[PDB]
């Protein structure tokens, strides 16, 4: 059997990477996995890194479809040793508890039991659910909360940046601009007054005081001074 | 015995979606599932998407009814091979651990054991409890709390909108005319002062400082300014 | 056979400790464990002190690779006693459920079954993920939050210092010149006004009021006095 | 013989894309290709996309090493023998003109001819040459020349951006910022004269006059007026 | 064994012409070519006119995939009397050197060698590459450079219009409304000063002298007089 190829698998991973779960993922998945055995589909589903929530939702959808297939299709009374083989099971359709030889026998035995397209349909339903009910996160979406200390915001920003797929110089550029840009006015005013060319430690030291009694007293007194 | 038809099942899903478990769901369910086997009723109950809490309550009601049936009806002394078949069980009545062939045999064997009507009665009791003690959520119900960051409210609003059943243009209009409308006066004042035709990022940035050391000082100073 | 030596293992531990999980860790691990059996690799990994999160990530990666190997490679139909031995398994590749004699036989039986290099590849993938997606903690990173009580910050600082790898005199110097330095301005002002040569007790008992009604009233009154 | 797994190959592609032929690829390549077939090494080298100059340099180095191997190692008559194995040729170590069966035979028949290790050495030399010489091209490196039309600069910027590995939102943000931030002083000042949020077509229409006789006369007249 | 219907081919041409190479071509191409013999796929790829660069990238992708298939799959020198069908090669899958009868036999063999799906996967990979890295050139993108003579720009615009896909009246309207609009301010000023509704030859004569010595001196004098 013609198993999956490294080029096609890597192209599938790349198209998942560039477009996180845009509606263009389903046509590419349906095009790159024609005739693929459930083992190959599981390989393409496991190879993609990141998007843990989307993968969890897809696995939940696959489990639901397997359970429904189990409910609808019962178990045969007795196996036939000569010229017969075990009927497919929902987990076997999902490829969890089945071997590649058994899947090949299913796809070859006449009349065909096309487990491949059934598993592909389940995965496509999961992908549709992901497309409808999932929004990917990005470094652009990391903004400091109204009452979030600067250190925790910076930690979240750097965690997202590390998880983000970009070149090192691009990541450094984002660190240079977005981190200062995405901040509440309380921290942004202090950062602007700090001046350009200030390292991370200086900014952390400067914004360590936001939300404390001293900063609150200072801003309140400044507000009364401006009003009167 | 023929199974359920796709048209009737799709109409059931549509009526559940439109009435949102209104008191009119019970008549439609009783009308569309006349003579339905427990497998058909299980498909009827599982096909409807959304309303996770209501489905959970229905499942708890079914489990309680099955447990009560198990308690009231004991286990027979022993099976009889010639001209007899296994007596029903609460899980088997609910169709979880029974095959369609066994259910058909139960409905056919004289005197007719009414598995379908018993399961329908249990599901109807569950639906009654759902109607009495459940209120569906909608995008209209999503309002920002008195002390909530604008980002968290926006995230909840968009999650509800994604879960909401509406056309894309309707969803866009709801986003345009509801996000600003449903907000605390502190955020709504800033949004109104922003001016018509503002992007989501601009509004999010403008309301980042709400409920912060700088904002709470400015509003208090303005308050004493107005008073004195 | 020629098992691991105390010198190589100690050098591996030392380089891991001194460089943290830097990108330079992967080359050294690829040089100090040439031909190492999976038990030797497990000994190399286990002796790493600290870095619990990194070791957990490495173990998760190893488990994922073992599961994928189990999925891809099926179970043989029947064992053969004369001139044969059990085929490797993902857990056996990881060395969890295998003996040293079995691994040596695997590496010796012709054609060779490279259990050692497969396990090394899995560990290297885990190390790469650690390098990409992990930031080691240090005493320099311990700073007190804007609303954190001084006692809690001191406790965290001393816990990190105890976990830190340094000589006793250097640790004492770190305590002397870092605890006061890394604090919010509210506590730093009090500590500076305290004067040099004050032990931990006076510093802790002089910063017990930060965040209390008395301090939040005194600083506010001072702010109004300065403004007006 | 064990083949290259899709997971390790995808990880190799990912690390090559991430580090962008930094020194860190040199260890990792040797880490993931232990005992790898020269066909597996060829797949590893072919799968990585982009960096055409780097791959050309690597192929040139491989061809040079193959030519040197051909020069140093002479041909032989190769009579029919019980081993009936032909001596390898530089192309065979390169993997271009060698099938997998004879390749495993070379790696297995006593004495073992390590075609895989020789090909790994050649690829390592090529990678070292790439690290020393080749420099990656980034979107930040795109800067409009002193006398370059704005349309050509925009075309080059978008051509480089479409090959950049980043999320779509990140690419849109790059288009928003870097396109105007990197410009000729005349083009930059004309764009700054335009209000923010202008569309790309408007910006190109405004900059179409840069470098023409009218623009030259205008700037000369303004300079003469300013100085005198 | 049936060929592709002319209506399907015409619809494929229409869909590939209407939306250029927007991602939506990838799904449609999958649907119209399901079960298609590689000769039919070659006909579909050859019939579509325009976008020569896209066709070049496509053909490069099929060539690369065929080369990889050739490398991975070796050649069997000795023919086999039972099932006397030659194993498909890299060019055989693409249909360049394979006849219709051989492809039909390959898709009807036992076991089936699916040349059609492999070829379609190659074209789909090429189409994804086109979508990522190709921007179609339209008449709206034809703008005359700052130093471009008007005759050369007119020739380029007319070449693009002749290559444009639109009705003759639409072409005339685009010529009338776009030639004057898309020009540098230096020539657009002269064209606007010329009487509206002028012949192409008159416009070319009027703006032929732009960028020359006399025009440069005239604009220099005008600017210096306006300044003073």
């Amino acid at each position: 059997h013609q198993a999956i190829s490294p080029r096609t698998l890597n192209a599938w991973v790349k198209v998942v990477e560039e477009k996180a779960f845009s509606p263009e993922v389903i046509p590419m998945f349906s095009a790159l996995s024609e005739g693929a055995t459930p083992q190959d589909l599981n390989t393409m589903l496991n190879t993609v890194g990141g998007h843990q929530a989307a993968m969890q939702m897809l696995k939940e959808t696959i489990n639901e479809e397997a359970a429904e297939w189990d409910r609808l299709h019962p178990v045969h009374a007795g196996p036939i040793a000569p010229g017969q083989m075990r009927e497919p099971r929902g987990s076997d359709i999902a490829g969890t508890t089945s071997t590649l030889q058994e899947q090949i026998g299913w796809m070859t035995h006449n009349p065909p039991i096309p487990v491949g397209e059934i598993y592909k349909r389940w995965i496509i339903l999961g992908l549709n659910k992901i497309v409808r009910m999932y929004s990917p996160t990005s470094i652009l979406d990391i903004r400091q909360g109204p009452k979030e200390p600067f250190r925790d915001y910076v930690d979240r920003f750097y965690k997202t940046l590390r998880a983000e797929q970009a070149s090192q110089e691009v990541k450094n550029w984002m660190t240079e601009t977005l981190l200062v840009q995405n901040a509440n006015p309380d921290c942004k005013t202090i950062l602007k007054a700090l001046g350009p060319g200030a390292t991370l430690e200086e900014m952390m030291t400067a914004c360590q005081g936001v939300g404390g009694p001293g900063h609150k007293a200072r801003v309140i007194a400044e507000a009364m001074s401006q009003v009167t």
